């Protein structure tokens, strides 16, 4: 269907990705695991959530504000494609010299559904 | 709004944001504040601006190619919501050994209208 | 104006960006040049590409998901304008503590061609309430 996304939840951790207020660009994502994320280093938070991406769009997994102004975090990876398969992970950097704990139903990044397109390319000899 | 780009000074310092050029998919933003942003460190880039963007789409904080190249600098965080009536302000890393200097009206980064969509989450047992 | 995504090879070392699967969002890119991505540290990985680019886009280097996980990689800058006509470069950002190592030919990012809107903007007094 084409306006609404289709969300199965893979645990009972699970949290139904939703918009912060009616004019969010983003769905929150929560992380459904217990984690730290080292000082200088990564982590993977997954969401346990299987998401059916919008026809025309890829799933971006974009970071929180407040977490990357007070715990300079950040998303690394972050694009899942149409036809990704399984449980929705969000990669965590954290670039301070703290760790940061991340609790089962914390908020971690926000999905962002951006609209793209996928021509077939074209080699050419010059471009005008 | 509905399909504008608005900006509002919130102080004389304020720039209003444009294209470099007519294929620039970015609009500059200028700090409308001096700081300093720490190697190894944070900083926010208050612009002074406050904005309505076009509907079906979120203001993305992107960085600009040279700060990056030359200075080792990134933008954190850089989700800009439809609905956000605050300034605007620009999260900038610095992942360099040496200290990043912005100046008032230092071009710090570029905003991009990335059209995306919103639909509604469906919970279910099953996809496909 | 044009739907369409042509590409023009600045070299023999390069290689024509391609989806990895029918369903993938990003175009592999690959680099061009042997190269060191310090611990650390940035490099550019230039892909001997010339691109243009569909009407109402820009062309986002964005990172893969296995050189992140697996190699704290990252892609900084990424922004390629409608009308870049230069060689594209890939900026990479090592944040391990082992340096990255680049061998012409291997996938560095992926380009996605983000849809946009570029309106005029309008200084105004007053914006509505939300
Ligand atoms: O780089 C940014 C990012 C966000 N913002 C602004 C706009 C955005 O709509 C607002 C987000 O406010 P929230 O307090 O709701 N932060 P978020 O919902 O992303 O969660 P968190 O507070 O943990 O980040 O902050 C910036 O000015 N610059
Ligand atoms: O990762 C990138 C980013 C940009 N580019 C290209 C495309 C883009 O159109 C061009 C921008 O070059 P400049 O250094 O002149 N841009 P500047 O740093 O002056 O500002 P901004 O990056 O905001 O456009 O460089 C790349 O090849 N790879
Ligand atoms: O976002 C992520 C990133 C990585 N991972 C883990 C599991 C996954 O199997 C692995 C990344 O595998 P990819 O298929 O995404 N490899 P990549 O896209 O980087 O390269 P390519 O598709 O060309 O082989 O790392 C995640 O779960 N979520
Ligand atoms: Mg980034
Ligand atoms: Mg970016
Ligand atoms: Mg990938
Ligand atoms: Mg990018
Ligand atoms: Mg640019």
């Amino acid at each position: 269907g084409s306006h609404m996304f289709k969300v199965k939840k893979l645990s009972d951790k699970a949290i139904i990705p939703q918009r912060g207020s009616k004019g969010a660009a983003g769905y929150d994502l929560s992380s459904a695991h217990e984690l730290v994320v080292p000082a200088h280093g990564k982590a993977l938070a997954m969401t346990d959530l299987q998401i059916a991406i919008p026809d025309g769009t890829y799933g971006r997994i974009a970071p929180r504000s407040g977490l990357a102004w007070k715990n300079f975090i950040d998303c690394g990876a972050g694009v899942i494609d149409s036809d990704y398969r399984g449980n929705v992970g969000v990669v965590l950097f954290n670039h301070s010299d703290v760790d940061f704990k991340v609790a089962v139903g914390d908020r971690v990044a926000q999905l962002i559904f951006e609209r793209i397109v996928t021509p077939e390319p074209l080699e050419v000899d010059e471009i005008d």
